[PDB]
């Protein structure tokens, strides 16, 4: 039937890296898509350390650079997982002309009427069960920035809670210190209708996500209604790990829906 | 029902790779009742150093030496080294032979005690030169110019992860980093000795379908310095821990039980 090939850019959440997309990339490529995963600053094997940045603008630079390399006339589908929802929204606001669709993968999905931090503050209000994760801080400019190193129990029980046990171990050896730069995020200008608000938004959630609850995710969906909502039975927070074929099926539908001449 | 010794395996990656490579094996060893630790060596995996900060094996190996020093008195470990990680485990055995119960070489360079530590690496280098799209570069460390490599996509797919899931190739693509064999250091180090490295039980494990360490090269290593035991894993590639992890876990467990039976006596 009708099938098109698209270019996806896949964006990890804080503490994670391009490596997280290892299962999804070959599935997308097998169907003729171009799928690109990158490390954001101080993520994955990026050689910066977190203390060298304090803002979403700096953090997101690799994504903005990549988008600037897309040829005139061509567009990309941005897929953001968890906190990578904030990165793809920032990108959409900055380069709306380059983005055909946004796909939020159990992801923070900002709106236009409140501060960019609004959904993150709600998450932080509603989930506080951080277990053996370790919170620290560092100075960046005038600010004290809060950072987190994800605990083994957090990974196994909340994040990769229905993933193969070898994926929990992989994450253990790869996750790095991360921040949500809340002071920056909460003082940034609001996203706008003509920027981030102009792009088709698809919201995909995992039925068994043990860190972004069903109520939180439905709250985000109701807060800023997307164009389509997909659900993945039995998927945990890391759909691209726990139910990757189901994820790929959905991304194929998104490409088809995004398609144009 | 009775008791037996639960081994503590320390798993050591090759150059350009990191602790992440052992993600399939660790849960199997732990599930079974053993302990298994994988660490990043300097400038590898997510270690924050960069390769230009070091120029020697002694520096490169520090995280393994530091780990071994933390092992409580009278406890011992089994060192498993893959590919170039064989050099690291040999060095550690030489430095801390009292802490090591066995060495397991996993398609790995296995030095001897009568030639320079580089001897097996120099042989590998003579016998394999098909580096395809891998990129060689160099930097200065002390008086020396050190050759470094960044593994290419075809090298990874066709030579290293050649019978592994394509997902594992992709994983490697997003994680491999610049590495070096520090050949000028390695070839000028003092030889290993019979009382150090040469005193420890050595098990040589190799994959039947390794597309970077030849059958002939692996047999050349085995015959160069005869090990206590040899295992060949059917259909495995250079990365046994990725392509045939079930079979690798079985072999390691048998090696641990052999060490458990020694203590029994
Ligand atoms: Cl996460
Ligand atoms: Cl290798």
């Amino acid at each position: 039937g009708f099938m098109v090939s698209a270019h996806f850019i896949l964006i990890h959440t804080i503490c994670h890296g391009a490596w997280l997309w290892y299962k999804l990339i070959p599935l997308l490529q097998s169907a003729g898509h171009n799928a690109t995963a990158i490390d954001l600053v101080a993520s994955g094997i990026d050689p910066r350390q977190l203390e060298q940045i304090g803002t979403w603008e700096q953090y997101s630079e690799p994504l903005f650079t990549l988008i600037e390399s897309i040829p005139e006339g061509k567009k990309v589908i941005l897929v953001g997982e968890s906190g990578g929802g904030i990165n793809i929204a920032l990108a959409a606001e900055k380069y709306p002309e380059k983005v055909s669709a946004l796909v939020f993968h159990n992801a923070l999905m900002p709106d236009i009427d409140h501060s960019p931090a609004f959904v993150y503050k709600k998450f932080s209000e509603v989930f506080t069960d951080w277990k053996d994760s370790i919170f620290s801080n560092y100075t960046y400019g005038n600010d004290t920035v809060t950072a987190v190193e994800l605990g083994d129990r957090t990974l196994a029980e909340n994040i990769f809670s229905n993933s193969p046990i070898e994926d929990v171990e992989l994450a253990k050896h790869l996750v790095r210190k991360g921040s949500f730069f809340e002071q920056d995020l909460d003082t940034l200008p609001n996203f706008t209708s003509e920027g981030y608000g102009s792009i088709r938004r698809v919201y995909v959630y995992g039925e068994e996500d043990q860190i972004f609850s069903r109520d939180f995710q439905l709250w985000q969906i109701n807060n800023y209604k997307p164009d389509k909502v997909y659900c993945v039975p039995s998927a945990d927070h890391k759909i691209q790990i726990s139910k990757v074929n189901e994820l790929a099926q959905i991304l194929q539908e998104v490409a088809n829906s995004a398609s144009d001449l």
